[PDB]
C-alpha cells in the first residue's frame, strides 16, 4: 500500500519537528549546502548555459577569489571553462565574458537587453543624491553626459590648464607633503598626495574658486566623510543605522547645500559666466522634453561628476608615479621631452603645448593599459541574450561582467603585458581613437565597435566623458612633477598590487617614493 506510505511522510515530518535544536540547525545549514551541491551537478548538464564555476557556501559564492584577485581569477577560469564563464556572487549570477567578443556583447549591448542602473543604483544614489546617474531612466542619464561634457571643451581646457598648474605649484609650496621651499628631498604616501592633488586641482577648474576655496576650511571634512561613502560595500548593506552611514549622508546634504547655495546666489545676482562646470550646467541643463533639472539634481551631478573622476584619476597618478619611480630612464626621457617642448621651460605649459608631448601622454596611456580603475563593469541582465555562435542563452535577472583591464594584461594583445614599456604606444599617444565608423547615444559621436583589445574608458552608451579631461589633468600634473623633482623608491621596494577589493583598482598602501628638486634653489611665489 502507497497510502501507508504517507502516513509515514506525516510521522517522519512530525518526529523532524521533534527533533533537538542541535539536530535541526544542523540540518537547516546541511540540507541547502547539500542541496546546492546537487543544483549545481544538474545546472552543469544544460548546454544553453555557459560553464558554471564551482563554489562550496550557498550564496557567498566565489565572491571571496572574484573579490581579492578578480584578474587570477578570471584566467584560472579561462584556462578551465574558455572565455564564457558564470559564477555566483553575494545572491546573483555574473556571466563573464572574456576578450574583445566580450567588450562587444556587453558594451554594446541592446538597451532593452541590459541595464547599468540596475547594477549599479544601490553602488552610487547614497553617494551621489537623487534624480541623476542611475537614479534615472538611460534617456536622462544620456542627456546629463551631454550638460557636462559640453562644459569639457577643448577651450574649456585651454583655461583649465593654467589654473590646474597654479593649484600643483601651491601644493608643492604649501603642503606638508613637499614644502619645496623649505626642504629639497623627502618622503611621500602618494595615496595621500594624489587624493589631495586631485581634488585640489579638479575643484579649482570644475568647481571654481569658491568652492576650491571651501577645501582649505573645515569643509574638507565632510567631502573626506563623502569619499568614505563611495564603497562597493554599498552594493549589498547600501544603508545600514551605523555611523559611517550618517556622516555619508550628511556630508551629502551639506556638500549638495553648497553647490545649491552658489548656484542660487549666481542666478540672482546673474553672475552666470564660461567659468566652471557649475556656470554651465546653469545653462544647459534643460532636457529635450522641457524638463529643468532641479537645483538640486545639478547638484548631485556634480558631486558624481567629481567623485569618479577623484577616484580614477587619482589612482592613475598614483601609478604613474609608482611605476617611474623604479624607471629613471624614463623620467630622464620624459625631461628631455619637456625642454624640447617648452624651451627649456621657458614657454609657459598650455594645452596646445600638451597635445606636443607624445612621451608623456604615452606614459599616461600605458599606465592605463597595466592598471584600468574599473576590473569589472556590470550590466543587468533585463531579457534572455542568445550569445553568438554558441547554443548559449543568459536568461534576464542574470548580470553580465565585462573586463577590458584583464585583456589590458594579456601577451597575445600586449606583446610583454607585464612589462612597463611606454614605447608599445609610438606613433599612438592618443588617449584613444575611433578605428572607424562613429554612433551618437545622446552626448556626442563615439566610436561605433568596442572591438579595440584597449578599453580604458569603455564603449558603448556608458561611456566615460571624461578622458580628455582626464588627460588635460594628468598631463599638467606629470607635466610639471617631471620638471620639478626626481624620485625613486625606498630601499628594496618596488610596485604595489593593487587593491581590488576598492572602488578603483587603487595601489595598496602606504606606497612611498622619495623625491628631490631637480633645482634645490628653485623658489615658488606668491604668498602663505
Ligand atoms: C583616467 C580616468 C578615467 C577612466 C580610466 C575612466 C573609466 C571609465 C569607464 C571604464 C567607464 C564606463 C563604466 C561602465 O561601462 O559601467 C566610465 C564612465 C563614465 N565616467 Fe569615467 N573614467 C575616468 C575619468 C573620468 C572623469 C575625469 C570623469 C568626469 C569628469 C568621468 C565620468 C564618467 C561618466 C559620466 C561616465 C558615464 C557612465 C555611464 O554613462 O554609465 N570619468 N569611465
Ligand atoms: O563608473 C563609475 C566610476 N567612474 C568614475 N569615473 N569614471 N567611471 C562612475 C560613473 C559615472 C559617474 F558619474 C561617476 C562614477 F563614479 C562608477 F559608476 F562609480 C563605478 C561603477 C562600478 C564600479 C565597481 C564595479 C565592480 C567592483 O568590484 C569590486 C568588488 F567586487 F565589488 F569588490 C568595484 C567597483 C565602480 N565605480
Amino acid at each position: 500500500i502507497v497510502g501507508e506510505a504517507l502516513e509515514y511522510v506525516n510521522i517522519g515530518l512530525s518526529h523532524f519537528l521533534a527533533l533537538p535544536l542541535a539536530q535541526r540547525i544542523s540540518l537547516i545549514i546541511i540540507i541547502p549546502f547539500i542541496y546546492n551541491i546537487v543544483w549545481q551537478l544538474l545546472y552543469s548538464l544544460r548546454k544553453d548555459r555557459p560553464p558554471l564555476v564551482f563554489y562550496w557556501i550557498p550564496w557567498v559564492g566565489s565572491a571571496v577569489v572574484y573579490g581579492m584577485k578578480p584578474y587570477e581569477f578570471f584566467e584560472e577560469c579561462q584556462k578551465k571553462y574558455g572565455d564564457i564563464f558564470s559564477f555566483v556572487l553575494l545572491g546573483r549570477v555574473m556571466t563573464v565574458y572574456l576578450g574583445p567578443k566580450g567588450h562587444e556583447f556587453v558594451f554594446n549591448a541592446k538597451l532593452a537587453d541590459v541595464s547599468a542602473e540596475a547594477a549599479y543604483a544601490h553602488l552610487t544614489t547614497p553617494v551621489f543624491g537623487k534624480g541623476v546617474i542611475y537614479d534615472c531612466p538611460n534617456s536622462r542619464l544620456m542627456e546629463q553626459k551631454k550638460f557636462v561634457k559640453g562644459a569639457l571643451t577643448k577651450e574649456a581646457f585651454k583655461s583649465y590648464v593654467p589654473l590646474i598648474a597654479e593649484e600643483v605649484y601651491k601644493y608643492f609650496r604649501d603642503s606638508k607633503n613637499f614644502r619645496l621651499n623649505e626642504r629639497t628631498t623627502g618622503t611621500i604616501d602618494v595615496m595621500v598626495t594624489q587624493p589631495e592633488m586631485t581634488i585640489f586641482t579638479a575643484s579649482r577648474s570644475l568647481l571654481g574658486k569658491e568652492m576650491r576655496a571651501k577645501l582649505d576650511t573645515d569643509f574638507a571634512y565632510l567631502y573626506s566623510d563623502l569619499d568614505k561613502g563611495f564603497t562597493p560595500i554599498n552594493f549589498v548593506f547600501p544603508n545600514l543605522p551605523l555611523e559611517h552611514y550618517r556622516k555619508r549622508d550628511h556630508a551629502q546634504k551639506a556638500i549638495s547645500g553648497t553647490y545649491m547655495s552658489l548656484i542660487k546666489e549666481r542666478r540672482k545676482n546673474n553672475d552666470i559666466q564660461d567659468r566652471d562646470l557649475i556656470d554651465s550646467l546653469m545653462k544647459n541643463s534643460t532636457y529635450k522634453d522641457g524638463v529643468k533639472m532641479t537645483d538640486q539634481e545639478i547638484a548631485n551631478l556634480l558631486i558624481g561628476v567629481l567623485m569618479g573622476g577623484q577616484h580614477t584619476s587619482a589612482a592613475t597618478s598614483a601609478w604613474i608615479l609608482l611605476h617611474l619611480a623604479e624607471r629613471p630612464d624614463v623620467q630622464q626621457e620624459l625631461y628631455e621631452e619637456q625642454m624640447r617642448v617648452l624651451d627649456g621651460g621657458k614657454k609657459e605649459l598650455t594645452y596646445d603645448l600638451l597635445q606636443e608631448m607624445p612621451l608623456l601622454n604615452q606614459t599616461i596611456k600605458e599606465t592605463l593599459r597595466m592598471h584600468h580603475p574599473l576590473h569589472s563593469l556590470f550590466r543587468k541582465v533585463m531579457k534572455d541574450m542568445h550569445v553568438p555562435n554558441t547554443s548559449y542563452v543568459i536568461p534576464a535577472g542574470y548580470h553580465v561582467l565585462v573586463s577590458p583591464g584583464y585583456t589590458h594584461l594579456r601577451d597575445e594583445y600586449f606583446p610583454n603585458a607585464h612589462q612597463f614599456n611606454i614605447h608599445r604606444w609610438n606613433n599612438d599617444s592618443a588617449s584613444s581613437y575611433s578605428v572607424g565608423e562613429e554612433v551618437d547615444y545622446g552626448f556626442g559621436a563615439i566610436s561605433k565597435g568596442v572591438s579595440s583589445p584597449y578599453l580604458p574608458f569603455g564603449g558603448g552608451r556608458h561611456r566615460c566623458i571624461g578622458e580628455h579631461f582626464a588627460y588635460c589633468q594628468l598631463g599638467v600634473l606629470m607635466s610639471i612633477f617631471i620638471r620639478t623633482l626626481k624620485w625613486h623608491y625606498p630601499e628594496g621596494k618596488t610596485v604595489p598590487p593593487p587593491d581590488f577589493t576598492s572602488m578603483v583598482t587603487l595601489p595598496t598602501g602606504p606606497a612611498k617614493i622619495i623625491w628631490e628638486k631637480r633645482n634645490p634653489e628653485q623658489k615658488i611665489g606668491g604668498r602663505h
